[PDB]
This record gives C-alpha cells, sequence and structure tokens, in this order.
RNA sequence: AAAAUUUUUUUUUUUUUUUUUUUUUUUUUUUAAAUUUUUUUUUUUUUUUUUUUAAAAAAAAAAAAAAAAAAAAAAAAAAAAUUUUUAAAAAAAAAAAAAAAAAAAAAAAUUUUUUUUUUUAAAAAAAAAAAAAAAAAAAAAAAAAAAAAAAAAAAAAAAAU
C-alpha cells in the first residue's frame, strides 16, 4: 500500500493541493496507520517548502512533518530547510526548527553551526545573529560557533 | 547575568552491491495457410537427314498445349458543353518501447499532452538475458536513538541528627 500511497501523494502534489495532500497523511497515519517511503516523505518535504505554500502556513505543517516522520523511525531530514531558511527564513521559526527536531533542546553543534553557515552565505548577517540571541550559552560561547561568526563577518 | 562532556553499541533511511527465488518483458531454435480474333515465339510426342563427342545438338513435316505484339468489344476514371487513359477495395484504432517539441510548478526531484520512429496480425514446446518483487547480508555513516559514562542539583525505597 505505500507504492499506492507514494503514488496518490505524488498526484495530489501534481495538481496543487499540497495543503489537501498533508491533511490526507496526517489523517492516513493517525486513522488508517500507513508506513510511507522516504521518498514521499521527501516529497512532502520539498514541496511544503516552497515560497507560495510556506507563506500561507505551510511552514507549520512542514515543521509538524519532523515528530511525524521521526516516530516511525526515520532520519529528520535537515536539507530542505536550509534551502527555505536561506532566502526568506525567520528567526521565530528559526528556533521553532532548531527545537521541534529533538527534545533536548538543541540538537549537537554541527546542526546549530550548519543553519548558521547556510544563512551566512546568502549574505544575510541579521536574523543569523538575532538566532543567536535566542539561544543558551553552550551555542554562545562555543568556540567554533564565534570562530564561524568571525569568518564570515559582513564586511 | 545569577540562582531555580568521554567512549562504545547499534535501529532506521541510506551508498553500491553478493547470492537465491518468483513474476513481467525481450532475444534465440523448431513449428498453419494457394473477352474474342490475326501474327510471332516456346514446350511434349513421332519419323527422316546431317554434324559432333565418348554421348549430345541442329535442319524439315505433323499432332497437342501456353505466352508476347496488332485489331474489335466490354468494364472503370478525368476534362468541355464529344475527347483522353487503364492485381481492387484498403477492419484500423488502441496499446507497448524510445527520441524531440509545447505549456505550468521547481529552475539542475520524481507529472502531462502532442509529434516522429519501431512493434502486434501471432499460437505450442525449449533455453537464456534486462526490469520489478521478496530475503539474508560484504563493506562506509552526518544528525536523530541509546547505554555506560566528568556531571551536578531535588525527591522516593533498602542495607550499615
Amino acid at each position: 500500500a505505500d507504492y499506492s500511497f507514494e503514488k496518490l501523494v505524488l498526484a495530489y502534489c501534481n495538481k496543487n493541493q499540497v495543503r489537501d495532500a498533508y491533511k490526507l497523511l496526517s489523517a492516513q497515519v493517525t486513522k488508517n496507520q500507513l508506513k510511507p517511503r522516504h521518498s514521499t516523505y521527501k516529497s512532502l518535504v520539498t514541496n511544503l517548502l516552497t515560497k507560495k505554500i510556506a507563506r500561507d502556513g505551510g511552514f507549520e505543517e512542514a515543521l509538524s512533518l519532523l515528530p511525524i516522520m521521526k516516530d516511525h523511525g526515520f532520519p529528520p531530514f535537515i536539507d530542505p530547510f536550509m534551502s527555505y531558511f536561506s532566502s526568506t527564513g525567520k528567526s521565530t521559526e528559526a528556533l521553532g526548527f532548531l527545537k521541534a527536531m529533538t527534545s533536548n533542546n538543541f540538537p549537537y553543534i554541527s546542526v546549530v553551526l550548519r543553519v548558521f553557515e547556510t544563512m551566512m552565505k546568502s549574505a544575510r548577517h541579521s536574523e543569523a545573529q538575532d538566532l543567536l540571541s535566542l539561544c543558551p550559552n553552550y551555542i554562545r560561547n562555543n568556540p567554533d560557533v564565534l570562530e564561524l561568526f568571525n569568518t564570515m563577518k559582513p564586511n
């Protein structure tokens, strides 16, 4: 049934109904206990993070996918959110993303370092530095984070 | 601002694959189909004549069969308001594989239609190969998942203020 669900999700995404596709996938997981393949989750995460869908509240659904996808045993996607944060991501959504991935208030230092590097590589030193205001001291006083903010300076 | 990390193990999902099995598709081998008239030329039979080589051909006559050239008629088509010309109508669209173009989303992830080419109009037996499905696993893992573990602080239970 997983291949059929994958084809159904692709058909709904191709018919401009990604918002309905997320609701259908959530209803099928909660009610009928489907276990979709990783490619379906990849397609849903990639399609929900487009510019028009994300501005209409799609980012909350794409963020809530990660606990649901984590429940089945899948690894959480890190790559597709970087492209969204490099263009129009906000710090309030960034801290929610960095806290919704795991339960111990943050992942390891490498994920936050990758977020800072991705938001620095697109000449955005405002929200990238303001996101450092919302994290505790062990990231703020870490030598690697201060080094990364000292290399890709706005100068 | 204050107070209220170290090692190792793997699980997903990978990255290729190793082997085995099944199915679809394809290739290979053998197998079901059958108009008339005049002139000229060709072939089987009979006898005679001549020539040639170690056994054949050619010349003449007769009998029988077929094809081509010319004429007439029949049939079919086009032009003008009579003339010319000579194996027949075509079940075909869908499906299958590959390539290109178009539009609308991403722009270099995962959809569509159109156009072009090939095939299907194909059945029994035999054999292998590509794709899909199922399984164990042979090697590299970020982050998630844990344990021991530099933790520390608060509470509870048990042994020797």
